[PDB]
């Protein structure tokens, strides 16, 4: 239960906000020209939230916006998050000035959060206005289950999202879900909102296979590069501007819901093509047919598709989570985050799933079998 978000509450966002751009200011880090550009996310957010109150101008229209289900978990998370940034700062110390480290690497992950909460809310609030529940889905068939399960709802807990959606289309394992939940909880909230069902919608289409196309295409998948700028795109194929055909597919926080296709040409060139409305799958089987989309990254091996259009060991969801925000989620039930450590071993676990499993098995630990000699209460934060 979040608190209200009235102005109060909005303005310490901001304060917030304006230290991150202070510490990110720093010439040694070398932020002002670093995609997705936090210098350039933190102000636009900053004007919308700026937007929003001024379409919420009086007593009442403020009462409304306070009490919005969506408003409230954004504000709150958007504190969460500039905080997570401030303490990040303090403590990586002098390793926030080496671009390699992981506390960078970090910095890097609440940037592409940031980006992507700021297009969620102009999305929500356009032109500062509440439209969430008047929000078009752009697949019907995906549009048909969040109106089922969630009704006229703009966001829901992940925990209701994933037990409603294994109703429709069965999800395996904790660690598949917790690979599914990196992908579709873009913001990192532990909420999906409509705006992150249309995105991963439109990517992994169509709805009726919409996991198996995620298994392949983004799981699995050797072409698959996640978020990249052009630039990276260039310098990954560069090695390979010798191999026409080799071709890679990339997501743009400036583009979400849309495929990026880089590709090298017969002439050496990398190019690049943004698919239709409609599957990857399509395009890449479409591509290879035409001689275009020959080798991802590089690689002579290209899976065949067409099963698509008529398997995953949990070593490589394990390896797909690296680059999310999940380390403090259950590895267990993928829903509860970890709330206790095993002694002496000390793996960790939400505190329903070591319940249910000293009721069951109890036999030494979950994960290692070692003997439980304790439990510890604990806090889990997603960058340790
Ligand atoms: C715009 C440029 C800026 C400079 C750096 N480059 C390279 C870069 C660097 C990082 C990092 F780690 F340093 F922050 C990174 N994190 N990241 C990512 C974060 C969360 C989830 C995801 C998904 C994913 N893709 N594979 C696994 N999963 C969980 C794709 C989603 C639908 C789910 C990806 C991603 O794409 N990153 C790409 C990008
Ligand atoms: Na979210
Ligand atoms: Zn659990
Ligand atoms: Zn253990």
């Amino acid at each position: 239960k979040q608190a209200a978000a009235d102005r109060r509450t909005v303005e310490k966002t901001w304060k917030l906000m304006d230290k991150v751009v202070r510490l990110c200011q720093n010439p040694k880090l070398q932020l002002k020209n670093s995609p997705p550009y936090i210098l350039d996310i933190l102000p636009d957010t900053y004007q919308h939230l700026r937007l929003i109150l001024s379409k919420y101008d009086d007593n009442q229209k403020l009462a409304q916006l306070s009490e919005n289900e969506y408003f409230k978990i954004y504000i709150d998370s958007l504190m969460k998050k500039s905080k997570r940034a401030i303490r990040l700062f303090k403590e990586g110390k002098e390793r926030m000035y080496e671009e390699q480290s992981q506390d960078r690497r970090n910095l890097t992950k609440l940037s592409l959060i940031f980006s992507h909460m700021l297009a969620e809310i102009k999305a929500i609030f356009p032109n500062g206005q509440f439209q969430g529940d008047n929000f078009r889905i752009t697949k019907a068939d995906a549009a048909e289950f969040w109106r089922k399960f969630f009704g006229d709802k703009t966001i829901v807990p992940w925990k209701v999202f994933r037990q409603c959606l294994h109703e429709v289309h069965q999800i395996s394992s904790g660690l598949e879900a917790m690979a599914l939940k990196s992908t579709i909880d873009l913001t990192c909230n532990d909420y999906i909102s409509v705006f992150e069902f249309d995105i991963f919608t439109r990517l992994f289409q169509p709805w009726g296979s919409i996991l198996r196309n995620w298994n392949f295409l983004a799981v699995t998948h050797p072409g698959y590069m996640a978020f990249l700028t052009y630039d990276e795109v260039k310098a990954r194929l560069q090695k390979y501007s010798t191999k026409p055909g080799s071709y890679i597919f990339r997501l743009s926080c400036t583009r979400l819901g849309q495929w990026a296709i880089g590709y090298v040409t017969g002439d050496g060139n990398i190019l690049q093509t943004i698919p239709h409305n409609k599957p990857l799958f399509q395009a890449l089987i479409d591509g290879s047919r035409e001689g275009f989309y020959l080798y991802p990254d590089g690689r002579s091996y290209n899976p065949d598709l067409t099963g698509l259009c008529e398997k995953v060991t949990q070593e490589q969801y394990e390896l797909y989570c690296e680059m999310g925000s999940t380390f403090q989620l259950c590895k267990i039930c993928a829903e509860n985050d970890k709330d206790v450590k095993i002694e002496p071993c000390g793996h960790l676990m939400c505190t329903s799933c070591l319940t249910a499993w000293q009721e069951s098995d109890g036999q030494g630990c979950p994960f290692c079998r070692c003997e439980i000699k304790g439990t510890e209460p604990i806090i889990v934060d997603p960058f340790d």
